[PDB]
């Protein structure tokens, strides 16, 4: 007879799900969604792709066993996968210098490799200000110490280089730094190019070891070998690294959990040790990855005619996000003359993503439920979620409700 | 720079890699796979059912879209499954009195409810004698204390059913203890029911907190309701406790790392709470599921027409195997005669499951290889992989190393 339930308390979830009870949970059509990681479609459901659809037929045609994952990824998926972030072609892929590996999904491949500085004498590990929610939980619950970097500026609304790079400089040696250097979330704030030599230099004095987290390439630009350019400067003159990569947007894979992890290693000597400590670790876990998004993903990307037809609708998609933040804020900027206000909403369409940040509404989060729309305590927004029925009910809600102060 | 590499030694890893490294590493074909934890076809090659090919092409005719599962779960896939092992009706599915949850495998469902254990006051876990390799690591590696029970008679060949009900009976009180009660790895030996009984009066004594390992429903027996006995007596007479179940082997949906997790709860509303701490426990490590999994496995096991046509091959499988374990030994009782050796070859045939365990062998392993067949370090057997071609080489070579002492 299980007693063990008898100490069992109920727990307090993250931001992001507290309201995505609220959701789902009222009566009221008309509800609209802000809140959710997830991009949206012109009629406000869940986007998918078509060469997705297609690569999902071609892996049903071409596959009939299903074995274990010997392996934790394949050889074209670790070589088609790393060719998205480094590029084409890089002094790292073909010298063998890259270790990859399969995860589930970016949050996957953020803990196994998380497990694995605990594996080394890593006893800290920065994050910059503020943070993506679950790295807190996911760092924390280890216990590593956290620790914060400046970085987003509450006041301006851009990033503050000043004191980004100052605490870039103070901060031990050799020190564990987690970056989103684009789509930023929360923030949607990516860095300009104006400051990537400054931090190669500052990073090449520190030798601190650098974790890019990559959860929306194409999303800040058009070109989505622009979102990843600090990691290929930073590839010329080789410095090492780490990356976690999803593609539970990129793709709209999002339960399929599709992720990746490249640790970037000193000899092709390097790479053998390490991949064998991996799979070590995994197996203490799950012992392998899912075969079926293994293939999905080796379809798409290793096909032209899939990758091309891919990369257009990709680069058609963060044209009209960004298009949505401008349209948006232009329709608080009249609503707002209506309730006499005199907010400068200019300064969040500079952002990108698929969210806006508006550290203002965090204040109105909780009144701006009592009209049918919901959004995340701390001022972010699902932009993709807005459409032009909806614009002037959002703008309208978000004016009147500000002005009940 | 990524220096953290210079502690990074390599590591031995378990007894069923070391090996795997072996099969794949020589020249000469006619090399013989008797290591692998895979079930083969008769052409020495992965097995693949074709209700579950079919499963496969109904999902991606039945569905577009691909979102993250709220969840850990469906409705379906939780009552779906949960059917399999408690059968129907029970007196615990339609009472809403079973938390399920959809994991990654197997493994993936042991490793979710030992960091949900680390949650409570469980120090200790009792292993029965000898285990699951696994188990010894994914528990030990988290640091619990890891103590034996009693078991397998390793000059008998048989369950030592006085000593194991010993430990059984002088063990703490609520001891955690995982059971596999069927197709048992290693050993390949199942609990008679003519114990069943017994065990049952001592559980509820001691009060005790079981785990049920169900890897392999439908191999000890022709009728795979029979395999998971023990769990529907448990049921009547109403004791809690835990069941992690792969579908690896069941559906040879290996690589898809299908698996669940279920918990047996006093009331509808001691569900509710264990859920929300898995969720909370999921959501540092990969956050959700596989949708694809879930989706195969519903379609499949939904659809009466492809449930009874997988059934059958299922049952048609079990038979297949435990007759080639017949057919085994008896090759081994005559080729024997050859090198005038004296042993009971008989005492291996009760044996059930995907394996045959000679502890005997453990002796001859190394030597096994000089002739191509590999072998685990303990004895351990994959029968499924000795075809009507296969006999005669193998026991030949078996016997004549036997003679080399
Ligand atoms: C910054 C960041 N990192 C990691 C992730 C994890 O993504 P996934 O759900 O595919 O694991 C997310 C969410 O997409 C994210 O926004
Ligand atoms: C006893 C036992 N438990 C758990 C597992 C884990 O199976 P999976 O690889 O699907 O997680 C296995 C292997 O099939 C096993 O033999």
């Amino acid at each position: 007879m299980d007693k063990l339930l008898s100490s069992l308390e109920n727990i307090e979830v993250d931001n992001i799900l507290k309201t995505a009870r609220e959701f789902k949970e009222d009566t009221c059509e008309e509800k609209i969604n802000l809140s959710i990681g997830v991009c949206c479609n012109d009629d406000g459901d869940l986007h998918i792709f078509d060469s997705v659809l297609n690569a999902d037929k071609l892996v049903t045609e071409n596959y009939k066993e299903k074995p274990y994952l010997l392996g934790n990824g394949t050889e074209d998926f670790s070589t088609l996968t790393q060719n998205l972030i480094f590029g084409n072609n890089s002094k790292y892929i073909e010298d063998k210098k890259i270790c990859t590996i399969q995860c589930i999904g970016g949050t996957g491949a953020i803990f196994v490799l998380l497990e694995f500085l605990k594996m080394l004498n890593v006893e800290t590990l920065y994050v910059t200000n503020p943070p993506y929610i679950n790295h807190v939980n996911m760092i924390e619950s280890r216990g590593f110490n956290l620790k914060y970097i400046n970085f987003f500026d509450y006041n301006l609304i851009d990033i503050n280089y000043d004191l980004f790079l100052n605490d870039l400089r103070n901060i031990p040696n050799g020190s564990s730094v987690i970056l989103q250097i684009s789509c930023y979330n929360p923030c949607s704030v990516n860095i300009e190019e104006k400051y990537f030599d400054e931090i190669i230099e500052i990073v090449l004095h520190k030798k601190h070891v650098i974790i890019f987290d990559i959860a929306y390439q194409g999303f800040g630009h058009t070109n989505l070998e622009e979102d990843v350019l600090l990691i290929r400067k930073f590839e010329e003159k080789n410095i090492a690294f780490s990356v976690c990569q999803s593609f539970s947007k990129n793709m709209s894979l999002y339960g399929e959990r599709a992720g990746a992890l490249h640790i970037v290693c000193k000899n092709q000597e390097e790479k053998k040790i390490v991949f064998n400590n991996l799979c070590f670790i995994v197996r203490k876990f799950y012992s392998s990855p899912v075969i079926h998004t293994n293939r999905i993903l080796c379809q798409l990307l290793n096909n032209q005619n899939l990758k091309l037809n891919w990369i257009k609708e990709l680069s058609q998609l963060s044209q009209r996000i960004t298009n949505n933040r401008i349209l948006f804020f232009n329709k608080l900027e009249t609503y707002q003359k209506k309730y006499n206000l005199n907010y400068d909403w200019n300064v969040y369409k500079k952002q990108r993503g698929l969210f806006s940040f508006v550290p203002l509404l965090a204040k109105i989060a909780e009144h701006l439920k009592t009209h049918h729309i919901y959004i995340i305590n701390n001022g972010r927004i699902n932009v993709s979620g807005i459409t032009k029925n909806n614009v002037d009910y959002i703008a309208d809600k978000i004016c009147l409700s500000l002005s009940q102060i």
